């Protein structure tokens, strides 16, 4: 039951199952994983592929000779398992040089280094077949008001992304970029803190078609936002290039729980939306097996990510296919929501006395929306508590 | 000291000082105010003008004859005081017909009514000289997942705003629209919940130049966001058409405290940003004098709004003009943040060995940012605790 | 399937299904319900009983003759249905006189009135058979720091509850009191804001045995707290006298969604705890059918409250009875958690070299907790996705 | 201006100025500090003393010979500066053995080790003159529901604190214990998450007089709570044994900003309360200089902690001494709040017709509370914007 296969497109960051368990108050509880072992174990669980930061795959400061050997071993593990690499990203946050940011560091020479580090890994990402290059600006922001002029910082951020777009264009690469928002942590406030802020920023880039979002369940929930709603707006804009799936219990530090944990009903509505919209990208998990766990718990937590997605996929499909639900959707006028408000045009609307002068506002107000019965059918379907 | 005058452009909604004190758990504590008295009393306090919902000025369901008399009295009070009306808006949230929204109600006939109600008040707003027409979609959203298909809802929302833009264009009106975001309340989740989501939505409208944002201090803080940061992004996009000033204590119900209350330091950084950027629009207060207060407390609370803005304006100006602060800003490389990262171009950056191959990452990492000393100078200036 | 009966002890406030839908931004969407109709309709759904504020049952300002007639009709509906009244409470928050509180109002004459109003309704509650008298101090608190000296306010609060305990003792009543915490709304901050603060306050009362807590799901979640954890501490203290069941989506205004909505997994763990601990009190719903709904939606939402409790009861029982779960609980050392740490005593612990000098800290640290596998078995049981 | 001296009782944890800047996403940005240098530099800034975890002072795993030498050097630095050690604590959270807790770890042998580790450091704390021994149970809690039976965990927690009380009693030590609450991080939910939960727990200990709270500004604010209100309840209970001062911007990860940063007005009301109540304990800073800073920024941030306390002390004293404020406090009936509600007794209250039958509820409701004018006088005093 609910067994994932590579055709389900489930992917995992090397940094996820490979997290050694260091947190702000605690030392590692697990030994480091060889990327080759993660590829092997994830393939055995039914994963489709992996993703990486440059520094997850090649230790920072590696010589060219060491760099070549790390990539060669990794490619052999991919070849031996059929695993893919659909996405890569740059670590612009761990090294102390990035303490005030990469692309928006106050120090200009750090901003130039951040771009050179990113460009080097874009080449490698293309080599390994990645279709999406993610940017998580975790250090872009501030703890205090005078430290960061945000208009200047957004100028620098646009400059950086424009240069990266110029680079991929000049090389003929087919890879696209995805900005991963986060509202805070590790900076007190992070720039482009939500899906909305990232979508708006992209529209000011020189080549907007090259950039989308990589929203993460837990990050929008750290702002108390409705993650399915934000995904809907990203899809509406044509910008859901990639997605990070995990769990989060409300407004607190970034928990990165396995997918399905945290807000279970939001996970249900998320899967319902991705499947209804026909999202065709990776189902990527950006999660951390809790540091309480040994390696057996690591793989159990990764397996649970995929299992929960498949259970929710089943229940959401059953919800939408249920004739009683389709009747309830009509009772709640979801069919009317999908119809144009005024396809007859502005002048016809202005001349339509049924839209104002003769609109029975009291009769309309008395019509119940029937949303609670619809939602209890959704609850029954989620819980397998129908007939 | 700190006495406002009309040239300070302070404005107030009729619904602010006129709030009778009804909350979810309590009846009114104050009698209704005649709009004429609010205009008179606000002018005596040094206000520049007022704003209104249609239904604040003309009671819902008024005949044309009653409507004309309400406007005539209001115009006489404006004429007798020199007060202006820079902004107006539509009440699309109080009447029960709007229980599932106005522009995105599931019922199509309600959406058409919402547009007709708005268009009627746009005409009146232009008559009274308003330059900005605000939309707060407080009922657009959902308490449950099946009740609202957000992609369909965003289609309906774009349709509505496009029709309104067609209308003002067809009439030759110079008024512009401003969307006021709010993340939640009274709906469980509201569509376009933050400044970012509204900015992104506007870029998909047919005539984007006609639409900006009207951000509110408390609303972005209900999502835990940095309000000065969001204003900076709105200014960066050229979309700060109007602003709502008030106070809020973190992530909870919408408090609408007087400006300066709530997050005092965020109020300081907000005023610093508006004045440095040269924001030229109204300094509008969307606030509610707490229902503990009688009418004397109402006017004291309104006076405090303007006083706190003027105190913060003084302290922020003193901060920026202090040579010791300018030195600290240089020590923290705010000057470097304002310089292009790579005006020499992509190829020059790729060929610059000082940006990668020869970049001393350890020496850069060792450079302290000196942000804490800068922030304590800011604190000293805010508190008047310098020399 | 999952059909409630009166033996399930489900109860509802008159103010819940009777909520007309007025919120801070909107007028009523439903007509007022006669308490007699609510009793009848709730009995038809399988409820056990109802609860009331004084002013829900007898309109404020009623004459003695009107008061007697309202109670007489209500008692006839209870008699005709078999419905009970296990709990009553006082409205100390709607009338404007309570704008700064009841028991902790700054005005002394208001505090005396609050006590007289409460005592009158305690008599009626005893008459109708209630075993618990709830106090929700929704107006006790402040929007500003100078307005309320909290130490003085806590003195006044202790005085009020002590007088009420003296009263019930003097009358020989068997009723007990339960304090319902809420962190905020309608006051900016409410006194005794969480289960913990209420439990601590009770220990300073003259007769602590007469007072417990009435925690509400949504209220602890408005502080971001774990509601099952707080219930566990209340049970540990012997103070879970009553409970309010509903749903809430994180840190925002008090939503009062139907039970099972909001945080579904917290609802699962809550039911698991109440049933395992043998909680014998009412399963009371303090919820508001969303104002989108007509009366049919009101009763569907109330029915969903009870259905969701019964589904979760089934799944939690299946979880605890599953031999594979019992094995996982042993693998995670939940059996060891239940054993005394040092029943051998302090001196034996000090002399036990295996507790320090010879404790292999590295071998202990390497033991995985196996919590993720346990939690995925819990998820599978909740979703009915086991065998 | 605002220069601290040792008589101001300002203290700092070794782990505060000594924080190397490692966060969940980043490596250290500063070298480790020798405790001797921190003592010297803090004394030069005007500090009164320092506090320590066992493992801050003596590296984990030290031999007795190394342990003696670390303490000897530390004592010489204290002797050479006049610095004191008023508080000590145990690190029960960094080492991987504590991944599921210390006192409430599921593994019994870990719980016994946690107690032995604590007892060893209590002896050292007494040796160094500490009057308070703090417990921060940062690992006590859970990420999932099945992992931790909270009633069993609270049994184990009571057992641990009771044994510690037995130990100090048996040794004749005068030191007392203080529990430091935190709602979450690094565990998904932490046991005893707020001041209220800790106060309530203490009342169930065998020797409650030996235990109080050590509340931290940022921790209560991570639950969205009013920190001055919680301190007031702790003082009301006689349990404010110690306090952690810092700054926090709302509901997010634990920021540990310098005191005065974050919620500035809450810092003002906190200082007003501590000084009015005559709190006589250490003014302890549990803060982290942001990792953007070099060592010069470390000492600037520490200096700002003390400066902000002294500025706020001045402004709060000026507020309370201002005859215009004293008049406003009377206008708002703060004098009536301090008077007993019914010193005439229950029967007199029941017989007082002015408390009910003849109480003019409308005249009382019409009395404005005048809270907004009072709060603007408080704002003017905080900002130095009076005469
Ligand atoms: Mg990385
Ligand atoms: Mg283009
Ligand atoms: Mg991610
Ligand atoms: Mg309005
Ligand atoms: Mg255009
Ligand atoms: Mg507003
Ligand atoms: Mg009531
Ligand atoms: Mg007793
Ligand atoms: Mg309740
Ligand atoms: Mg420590
Ligand atoms: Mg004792
Ligand atoms: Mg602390």
């Amino acid at each position: 039951n609910y067994q994932p296969t590579p055709e389900d497109r489930f992917t995992f960051g090397l940094w996820t199952v490979g997290w050694q368990g260091r947190d702000p108050f605690g030392d590692a509880t697990r030994r480091a994983l060889d990327p080759v072992e993660s590829v092997r174990r994830l393939a055995e669980l039914g994963a489709h592929g992996v993703t990486f930061h440059d520094d997850d795959l090649i230790p920072f400061g590696s010589s060219d000779s060491e760099r070549e050997e790390h990539v060669k071993r990794f490619r052999q593990a991919l070849d031996d398992t059929g695993m893919k690499v659909p996405m890569a990203t740059t670590n612009l946050f761990t090294h102390p040089v990035f303490k005030d940011g990469g692309f928006t560091a106050n120090d200009r020479d750090v901003r130039r280094y951040a771009l050179r580090k990113t460009i080097r890994n874009i080449d490698l990402a293309v080599e390994l077949g990645a279709e999406t290059y993610v940017a998580w600006g975790g250090r872009e922001g501030a703890e205090s008001g005078g430290a960061k002029d945000v208009r200047d910082a957004l100028d620098r951020m646009k400059e950086a992304f424009d240069l990266l777009g110029e680079y991929v264009t000049s090389q003929g690469y087919d890879i696209r970029f995805a900005i991963e928002p986060k509202p805070n942590e590790p900076r007190g406030d992070i720039l482009l803190p939500t899906v909305g802020h990232a979508l708006a920023f992209i529209e000011r880039l020189e080549r907007p078609e090259l950039y989308g979002v990589n929203p993460e369940v837990g990050h929008e929930q750290m702002a108390g936002l409705n993650f399915p709603h934000g995904i809907a707006q990203a899809l509406w804009a044509g910008k859901l290039f990639h997605i990070d799936l995990n769990g989060q219990n409300g407004i607190k530090y970034d928990q990165d729980l396995r997918f399905g944990a945290g807000d279970l009903r939001a996970a249900f509505w998320l899967v319902d939306l991705l499947e209804s919209a026909g999202y065709s990208g990776p189902r990527h998990f950006d999660f951390k097996p809790p540091r309480t766990e040994d390696f057996d718990g690591v793989w159990a937590s990764a397996a649970g990510c995929m299992r929960n997605y498949l259970i929710l996929k089943e229940r959401a499909a059953a919800f939408r296919a249920d004739p009683e639900v389709q009747e309830a959707l009509r009772a709640s006028r979801l069919d009317e929501l999908a119809r144009p408000t005024a396809a007859d045009g502005l002048q016809a609307l202005l001349d339509d006395r049924s839209a104002f002068e003769e609109f029975d506002v009291d009769a309309a107000a008395a019509r119940g929306m029937a949303f609670e019965r619809l939602d209890q059918l959704a609850m029954d379907h989620l819980l397998g508590a129908r007939g």
